[PDB]
């Protein structure tokens, strides 16, 4: 004993332990473990994110967004309320989302498609509670319930486009009319989109904790 640095399962009031077990898990599962219903988190591809601001007459659609950086996410807060087994934790993350942008200008019947890269620094949070459930036939497991995700962005995301796509947009009068009169709100849109990426990926990562809690007994508590 005297010098035991052996890790062992956490006591329910042992918060920095459970926080740390949450971190070890994230760090060793971001590649995915499909054998146990654990999804990849870095890289993670978001297939589609369509969006339409009316009647500023513009549709913007991000396609096949490859998101990287979540492997590096670091827990910044971790609450566990023993009465409800209610969990709340936040991580800090810097990600890059890389894919295709489609800009449609419906009143002109035009479309442009080029490469896009978004980068943000954020802090996202997840809140949910555990129930212990049957759960099949004598095996009892923790069951994480539906979560709420928060999103805070630090600074302003950088949005970056191919230079051919910049040129095409600069040279389009319908788009320029919008950028000139509504530049503000487009810039808004960019922060909404960062929070959408964050929401999407944090739901996956809680899916993963949820999937792990189903397999385990878990006197890994
Ligand atoms: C997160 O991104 C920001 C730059 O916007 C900076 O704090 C740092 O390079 C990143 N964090 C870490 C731990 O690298």
């Amino acid at each position: 004993s005297k010098l035991n640095l052996s890790t062992e399962p956490c006591d329910v009031s042992d918060i920095e332990c459970i926080s740390k077990a949450t971190q070890v898990f994230l760090d060793n599962t971001y590649q995915g473990i499909p054998e146990y219903n654990i999804k990849k988190l870095d890289p993670i591809t978001i297939p589609s994110l369509e969006k339409s601001i009316e009647k500023i007459n513009l549709n913007v659609r991000y396609n096949n967004l490859k998101v990287t950086g979540f492997k590096n996410q670091k827990i910044s807060h971790f609450t566990l309320v023993r009465d409800t087994k209610a969990v709340n934790f936040k991580t800090k993350v810097n990600f890059t989302a890389e894919g295709k942008l489609v800009i449609e200008l419906p009143k002109s019947s035009k479309t442009y498609t080029g490469e896009v890269t978004i980068e943000a620094s954020a802090e996202g949070g997840a809140a949910y509670s555990y129930s212990v459930k049957t759960d099949d036939k004598g095996v009892e497991h923790y069951e994480a319930g539906p979560e709420t995700v928060s999103c805070e962005i630090f600074g302003e995301p950088t949005l970056s486009v191919s230079s051919t796509l910049e040129d095409a947009l600069k040279l389009d009068s319908d788009f320029k009319k919008i950028f000139t009169e509504y530049g503000k709100q487009l810039t808004e849109g960019r922060k909404q989109t960062a929070c959408r990426i964050v929401e999407t990926v944090y739901a996956v990562s809680v899916h993963n904790i949820r999937a792990a809690a189903r397999i385990l007994p878990k006197s890994a508590y």
